[PDB]
């Protein structure tokens, strides 16, 4: 429109209908100039990397991008509490995104002092990768998302991508992408940008915990009409004896379904005053290999974090680890991080730090005793049932399913909704503004630009579909609740210095339903 | 998906079976109940045509640098690749895959 | 149709309308099996060639082809005489082609004796290269065309083609063509084949000889209003003198147009009892080089064969040479060949064995005498006019203009009509009939086939447009005529052994018109 | 046809000429007939877009063996051809012609 007219209003609210909840969040953003308007080839050689497992090749772009792939970007703690305490499931339906109130500033430094002024004629470029023609980086748990607290002003993360690499070198199959080779809208201070997105059909997330275990689905009062081998020797003559499988021996009863797959993780205890044989963080970790590179199995298949009563143990890399407010980047203590756990899925999923089971490994005879072997990793078998990893308030929402010939249960392993066509990447960049050029023609590209940055507001609205609970359970359910006991600060609030903090990870599985 | 490569189908193209009808030789002038085992030596020849329509998925890549492409080598050789020899023998000098273009993962 | 019904009639006649003549010719052909149904790579190594100039690489196909690219295939000598004596020009308009009365025979050899019988179920395959996707070999003066005498039965020539070569080896750019990769009609004894073709617009061939010379177009009674430098020295003082160019000095008169281009050829005399300095057939020949290979300039640009009264001389390779009936293939005497001449174009074209002219090569002064140099080769200049090479009864009719970015006056240098889309190649082959295969499966291609050949009739009808003469010349014209004087045989007739012969080449340029 | 390569036209795309309008500095308070030679130092910047529609002539070759094609080399290298360097410098490593497909003469 014009310089003196706002291009949008501040929309931040949650609307709770019967089977739907609509979340709207608005944030103020700041966008600097990245790479001084240049594309730069990057690799482990440029960053000084040495290990083969961490070698990479890619490019850093002068473009930023908007990321809102975390639940706290849309749900307040109270809204999250309502959702998890009142619904058996939820899933995103549609998306509305807006950019408005664009403000481009120029920075001039004379001597140790910088002056900031408006540049009303400068432009900011925004486009969406609706055709998914660029590498998708929103499927990784990267920082730079919209802040959970609406009053926080955030910096737009720089967009970068990786391609095929051989050490620090590239190959002929490696791809280079120029983001200026895409049509993009150019916005001055009076312009705004908006688009709508429809989520593809995804299953409802399981925001419930099973009230029954897979091995306890039988009637505890009635025998089965099936027999099991109860005795082999009479007291070395072979005397086979069979007995009815009933309530007194539930472990041997016939069952129609079995627990889901497993990929065993090393067990680590958080208890203080403990000794360790050696440094086993990398050496003792479960991993998978691709083209000679070892990658940590993290978080891996959805498995129960620990057995009943063993909350002190957690899988080495089988759980999401969040950092508390103010936590450092490198080598922080256990009390500075928040270790999530998936104990709710112990009713259907195997324990992460235990073998799946035992399998016969020979043919027993009068000369050879029957032998069994531990199954540390078990693939998918017919009749298996399992629960996917729970999602969290500060955890990811969705991920892009890789474009491959085949996949199985493409639920993101870090939690969330897997989609072939997720919300498109939204890329933003400040248009370069050259400084005064020389009065004589020079064919070289200009490298002198006016120092600029941009700021504005961003709004994203997502409609969520709800799956209401119809339980006939008589006794009250477990519910997420704040603790009344006095404390120096209110949980999920600001401190005396105005710092917002999330004191604990919040799952979604508090209500119960039968298996 | 077939492990040797290709398209797996519950109802693939049906088997097409062909046989020359037996033509008995001169039978004896007195009835014999045994099946005939004397036949005229025969063989058949003809032409066979098969037409298949293939659907294509075009590429919409935004890649800037040129892709890898299958190409013949200009360097001189005694014979042209995928052609006949001086004795009329056709040969396929190398296996050719399908994966030269690129797309993101 | 059926075995016992003819699929076509014998059509061979010429119909003379006012401005059009329609020629129809029918011939009986025989088609054997070529290369034993195989494609074979051929080169100068396979044929034993050694010279770089004659090195080649290509393929020989089991297919034959029909060629009617010679005028005597359509015009009888009497029709040719009428055409050349009564018309100033002619050009082909449309084409009709027919194959019918297909007869496929099988040959069986027991011991030194062959038996031929019909194979009613065998097929012959015919298709036309209407899209010009195959190498065009009809543009070369190859043998194998329809015989001039309708009663002669001819053998179908085998189709072969050449591609890019480096010595006896091929390169990556070389192309291999499989003629079975084309849709073709399969004909049994009851079937027939036919198609129609329309000639693209071409200029009328010049079937006239100019009655004026390019240097004698002025009025012989009136002076020009232009002056020429007549004198330089007064008898070494420079005294310029100028004079009117008039009838007394026609050589110095100003002229608006000049003779056409030239590429000088060595002069060879047919007179007996003559001595030669050395063997100059190849060493003394004019040639052009392409990629290091030298090719004889033959017949080269259309130039006058000899000056007036010098009929004994002919250019070394600037004239078409036809062989008399029964003439051998290698090293025949001059009396066994018929040397064509282009003396009719001496009025506009330069003499083949003479320089185009003289050009100044220095600046004359009081110290240096004026110098001139002979122009042995002269390219196209503005104001040039020329006549193309004449066509002959036994000469070629058309040629395919090479598909190139540029060309100039694409009239075929051997004579005829140049076309981007000439009459398409008509390719024919006997379908292989395998012998008895083994009773056990063998994956190798079959190499045992029934010996077969095919025969039938071929008809081609061409409509020609005529350009009538409207001359006001008073005295009678020169006309082609037979000689009444007694001879043992009639010219253009059969001998006592039934051998048809063409005793002389017949041009088209007997009538006259002004320049 | 232009000898350096390309399409020759009597009426090619017209020349597009651009200039910053001079902005005089403060003139003297007394009239002077001489043309002004004191101007405010200025420069301009903006975006330029050009769209060209090209007509294509498809190939209908009957050639059996594969053609020569322009392709990137898979072998590892420090930089991707036709891409930016570690300093953001774009480079074109080789000239690319147009004549790789083949047709008869």
């Amino acid at each position: 429109d014009g310089v003196g007219s706002s291009s949008g209003n501040w929309h931040c609210d949650s609307q709770w209908l019967g089977d739907r909840v609509i979340t709207t969040s608005t944030r103020t953003w700041a966008l600097p100039t990245y790479n001084n308007h240049l594309y730069k080839q990057i690799s482990n050689s440029t960053s000084g990397g040495s290990s083969n497992d961490n070698a990479y090749f890619g490019y850093s772009t002068p473009w930023g991008y908007f990321d809102f792939n975390r639940f706290h970007c849309h749900f307040s703690p109270r809204d999250w509490q309502r959702l998890i305490n009142n619904n058996w499931g939820f899933r995103p339906k549609r998306l509305n995104f807006k950019l408005f109130n664009i403000q481009v500033k120029e920075v001039t430094d004379n001597n140790g002092v910088k002056t900031i002024a408006n540049n009303l004629t400068s432009t900011v470029q925004v486009f969406t990768d609706s055709d998914y023609q660029l590498p998708y980086v929103l499927g990784s748990a990267h920082e730079g998302c919209l802040p959970p607290f609406p009053a926080d002003v955030f910096m737009i993360p720089q967009y970068g991508y990786l391609t095929l690499n051989d050490g620090s070198q590239a190959v002929g199959r490696s791809s280079f992408y120029c983001l200026e080779y895409f049509p993009s809208q150019m916005l001055r201070t009076g312009n705004n940008f908006q688009f709508s997105y429809e989520f593809e059909n995804v299953p409802f997330h399981s925001s419930y915990a099973h009230s029954q275990s897979l091995d306890r689905l039988m009637n505890p009062l009635i025998d089965q009409y099936l027999y099991y081998l109860s005795k082999t020797i009479n007291g070395n003559q072979q005397t086979l004896k069979f007995s009815v499988a009933g309530p007194s021996n539930m472990a041997v009863q016939g069952r129609n379904y079995i627990p889901g797959p497993s990929y065993r993780q090393q067990r680590v205890s958080t208890t203080v005053t403990q000794a360790a044989a050696s440094e086993f963080a990398w050496p003792g970790a479960s991993s998978w290999a691709l083209n000679g590179r070892n990658s940590l199995m993290n978080p891996g298949p959805a498995m129960a974090s620990h057995k009943e009563g063993e909350d002190r143990f957690f899988p080495l890399s089988g759980s999401l680890i969040f950092g508390k407010q103010g936590t450092g980047r490198d080598n922080v203590d256990a009390d500075k991080v928040m270790i999530t756990n998936e104990e709710e899925i112990k009713t259907t999923n195997p324990v992460a730090t235990e073998s799946y089971g035992q399998v016969a490994t020979n043919h027993q005879s009068a000369q050879a005793q029957a032998q069994t072997g531990w199954v540390q990793n078990q693939g998918i078998l017919p009749g298996m049932v399992w629960q996917d990893r729970d999602v969290y308030l500060q955890g990811p929402i969705w991920a892009k399913i890789p474009h491959t010939d085949g996949n199985f249960h493409p639920s993101p392993l870090m939690g969330g909704f897997g989609m072939k066509h997720p919300p498109p990447q939204i890329l933003i960049k400040n248009t370069p503004v050259p400084a005064d050029p020389p009065t004589a023609f020079n064919k070289d590209k200009l490298n002198s630009f006016i120092t600029q940055y941009s700021t504005g507001q961003v709004s994203v609205e997502i409609e969520w579909e709800l799956q209401k609970e119809n339980s006939k359970r008589w006794n009250p359910e477990i519910q997420y609740t704040s603790n009344y006991y006095k404390s120096n600060n209110v949980e999920f609030a600001v401190n005396t210095e105005g710092v917002y903090s999330e004191p604990r990870p919040i799952g979604t599985r508090y209500l119960t339903r039968n298996l």
